[PDB]
Formats: structure tokens, sequence, C-alpha cells
């Protein structure tokens, strides 16, 4: 296991344009194409990710082209913020995954919220770290998918991807 192949089972494979959990225009492995209701907004974006007329359908290799850009640019996310830096580095590399996972799914917006979890996580509080997470948006909208996540932050083992 690594952030690719557990990303890959998070987020799933789809070729054609599709809503994503929140009902948002997404393509790919999770590849958010925008949150805006107006498919033709969606189609736009994907052809200007893409580089071609996409029609709103993509082949394996483009969705794997964005998804490696999109996990780039999620680790690049997390070092450039002042205060995912230095919980992220604090981190081994398994714990680390389960961050790029959740700033993945969330955006860095989305992990402000968890001041609580990152200090915990920080000073390796483990078990305390994952209750505080799953006392989230994030844990009750997605649960199956946060356990997995939450699991991995709890015990640095990739127990729950199997
Ligand atoms: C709350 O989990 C994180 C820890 C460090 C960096 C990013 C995260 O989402």
């Amino acid at each position: 296991m690594n952030i690719f192949e557990m990303l890959r089972i998070d987020e799933g494979l789809r070729l054609k344009i599709y809503k994503d959990t929140e009902g948002y225009y997404t393509i790919g492995i999770g590849h958010l194409l925008t949150k805006s209701p107006d498919l033709n907004a969606a189609k736009s974006e994907l052809d200007k990710a893409i580089g071609r007329n996409c029609n709103g359908v993509i082949t394996k290799d483009e969705a794997e082209k964005l998804f490696n850009q999109d996990v780039d640019a999620a680790v690049r996310g997390i070092l450039r913020n002042a205060k995912l830096k230095p919980v992220y580095d604090s981190l081994d590399a398994v714990r680390r995954c389960a961050a790029i996972n959740q700033v993945f799914q969330m955006g860095e917006t989305g992990v402000a919220g968890f001041t609580n979890s990152l200090r915990m996580l920080q000073q390796k509080r483990w078990d305390e770290a994952a209750v505080n997470l799953a006392k989230s948006r994030w844990y009750n909208q997605t649960p199956d998918r946060a356990k997995r996540v939450i699991t991995t932050f709890r015990t640095g083992t990739w127990d729950a991807y199997k």
C-alpha cells in the first residue's frame, strides 16, 4: 500500500463526469472539477484540465495523470501550510498518507477545523486523536472512508486498507 493505492480505493475510478459524495462534478480518481451546479462549467474545467475537447469523458491514463497531479499538489499544499507542515513532518510515512488522504478529500480549508486533532497527532496521542477526528462533519458524512483514514492515523498501519 502507498498513497496512490489508498486514495484509489477511497476515491474510485470513473471515466465520465460524475457527482461526488457532496454532489459536485468530478471525474477520474476524485478529481473535483467544480462546485458549480452547471454541467457545462464542469465540462469546460475538464477540457481545461486535460487540454482537449473531452465531452465529459477521459481515458484511464488521463485520469491517472490528473490523479498524479492532485496527489502531488495535496502534498505540496501541506508543505506550504504553516499549520499543517509541522504536524505532517512529525508523522511517520503511513500516517503522512492519512494526512494526504484527508487533504485530498477535504482540502486545506477543510483540515482547518482540525486544530485539536492536529495537536493530538503532533503529540502522538493516537487514540485521543482518533476519537477527536471522528467528531466531525467529515466522519458523519463519509463514515466508512473516515474510519479507514482514522484507523490509519491511530495505528500507522495499513490495516484498514487490507
Ligand atoms: C489532521 O490530519 C492531518 C495531519 C497533518 C497534516 C494534515 C492533516 O490533514
